[PDB]
DNA sequence: AAATTTGTTTGTTTTTTGAGCAAATTT
DNA sequence: AAATTTGCTCAAAAAACAAACAAATTT
């Protein structure tokens, strides 16, 4: 059914799986929760970042640092991955 | 005096450990532990497409989010999440969310 | 009655892109 | 020895942009 999923544990000690995209909901919810009144300036470009360095950090462990194969897996250019990775500084 | 908080630790995604107590880890492993699986489920198969499943997983809820926090308004969640309003509109229409 | 925010468009800039290439590196 | 991957440059096509509004909606 859904391909992105993490492991969780309920009390009566199942693991079981569930969407990825129900930590990022929790995550923020507590963003916000936290934060009473302070204006956020750069939402998007701070979450990608915390979502970028690890699909970086783990398609190049899958690929042995092969950046060209890196790239057709994630279905971008030969360029932007490198600049990608001068950004988070990882080539 | 205001202790450091590393960004690793300004989104975080509660979990139990090994003496079940609960600890608050980064987003970032979340992400990671979910493509690990998605590699072990996965063999041999093309994958051609794996950056847009990624960002189509994170941008849904962030939007999803950022508008009940708006209580629907576009021209604030624009601003606050630092991208211009044309460009939100764009990304609603793509998941629904209008 | 203001004031804001929506829904458009119109043009510019910033980003992504393919396609070349010598040199380096893996097979 | 051969195939490939790097590191770069170029130009082209594409996505993001800020600035303008009238019409709609909310303060």
């Amino acid at each position: 059914s859904d391909v992105l999923t993490v492991s969780t544990v309920n009390s009566q000690d199942q693991v079981t799986q569930k969407p990825l995209r129900d930590s990022v909901k929790q995550a923020l919810k507590n963003y916000f929760a936290q934060l009473n009144g302070q204006d956020v300036n750069d939402l998007y470009e701070l979450v990608l970042a915390e979502v970028e360095q690890p699909l970086l950090d783990m398609v190049m462990q899958y690929t042995r640092g092969n950046q060209t194969r890196a790239a057709l897996m994630m279905g971008i250019n030969r360029g932007t991955l490198r600049k990608k990775l001068k950004k988070y500084g990882m080539n």
